């Protein structure tokens, strides 16, 4: 409930920065700009009548041309929105998870081998996350690396990239993050089997980071990606 | 400028399609409908209040409060607004990356300068990121799945054969071509993974960037990045006999693993080093004596 509402507004904040992000590329967009530096209406075949009457360009003229009346950019602005720190920052420790569930699942122990089937099973163990989270941790990372040393080579990059993603400092994060305190159940834990779960863990949160997070962004390629890949999809035999 | 504005066209229209995404969580967020389901109270050393009074809540309920004069869901709707598909596509193969020189880069083999004209660095970033977005792909499609099978269907969609046979559907075979007519076929593997990577770097704004600038703090120390022995020997033979006629010495400070050891000629101080193992401190501290050529001329029986 307290817990709610702060889920929900670094839901809503994170809404709120891509609005500002996305209205700023739509407020000065060269199609959409009547300076039309682009030359819109000079082609010879159908293709500027074709962008003229998409609906993208009917609504984002209609957003340019209501700015004064409502000015999104101005907004923001108006009431100091800052994208990266917000007064709710001081209640939390680490990037929020918006579904309670899903956070849950992150820190739960996938069981080695009665009672539950085994597709509620994995509604049970944080196995699924980690292989989702192993995969994004190094896309980010890979991200970071890559625009963070723009003169770097791969040797670079993936050295780089390796000292990151590795157990070892995921260990190092996790204990960083107080993931033990997480971890406190009936059993205590008076090591090497150890320090891995805990990077699985660490893994796992970033998975469900992900799963909440994931909207439109990297829409278009993933949709593409998944066309691509359909015939091997269908291929689900090992399900 | 043909190619221009179809670029600009998608990257407008992706602007769009987020626009009326984070428009319609902004119109529906319970901390902003008036029905208050959560239930924001008055309390003034409370988590509401601090809630109440953020940016963003005041932000978020302008725009709703703005809706009888522009209803940006209705705006959408009543264009038919379609986030996949547009009539643009009739004029594309496949996503188009925005940047035309990134574009290029992607299809580029192989001093910093050298960094930037090879697909080596974009396929590095996008040989990860087509490995998460296929992760993403099977972890929704398939939700009863365990990691061993997410793991061999994602294996059988990222291989380099599956790779090549994907460069081959693309034409990257004759985007590769210029001047001169499994080692080729996996220059043809980069290549997806390069453009995959330019599509990332265009496309990569806010929706994540929580994560990365969290990533990044906990990575910081990460990315912000001798000995002689005959060192105590070579120290003897300069100041052993010395012109104060005074006893050449070590002087150990703490007894602990934080070593510090002082060379000494009598009380007076030649210098220290700070040694993991006493035997390293008293080396490093003579080190730093035997390089003071002002000291070994004012102890030093002889002349260097
Ligand atoms: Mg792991
Ligand atoms: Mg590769």
């Amino acid at each position: 409930s307290n817990e709610l509402k702060v889920r929900e507004f670094y839901r809503l904040h994170n809404a709120c920065v891509k609005l500002k992000e996305s209205i700023k590329l739509i407020y000065e967009n060269p199609l959409v700009t009547d300076q039309n530096v682009l030359n819109l209406g000079t082609a010879e075949n159908t293709i500027d009548y074709t962008i003229l009457n998409t609906p993208t360009l009917n609504v984002a003229k209609t957003l340019l041309g209501n700015r004064y009346s409502l000015d999104l950019i101005d907004l923001f602005q108006s009431h100091d929105f800052k994208d990266s720190n917000t007064d709710v920052d001081m209640f939390i420790k680490y990037p929020v998870v918006y579904d309670e569930n899903l956070e849950n699942l992150a820190f739960m122990h996938k069981s080695f081998p009665a009672h539950l089937n085994d597709a509620q099973k994995t509604q049970l163990s944080n196995e699924r996350l980690e292989f989702l989270g192993d995969s994004w941790l190094g896309a980010l990372v890979s991200y970071i690396v890559y625009t963070r040393f723009p003169s770097a080579n791969e040797g670079m990059l993936s050295q780089m990239k390796e000292s990151i993603v590795n157990n070892n400092n995921l260990f190092d994060w996790s204990t960083k993050l107080n993931f033990t305190k997480r971890l406190q159940g009936n059993i205590a834990t008076p090591k090497d089997k150890m320090s891995k779960r805990y990077a699985d863990c660490v893994e796992a949160y970033i998975g469900a980071l992900v799963i909440d997070r994931f909207g439109t962004e990297f829409l278009d390629i993933k949709e593409w990606l998944e066309e691509l890949s359909e015939k091997k999809l269908a291929k689900s035999s090992q399900m």
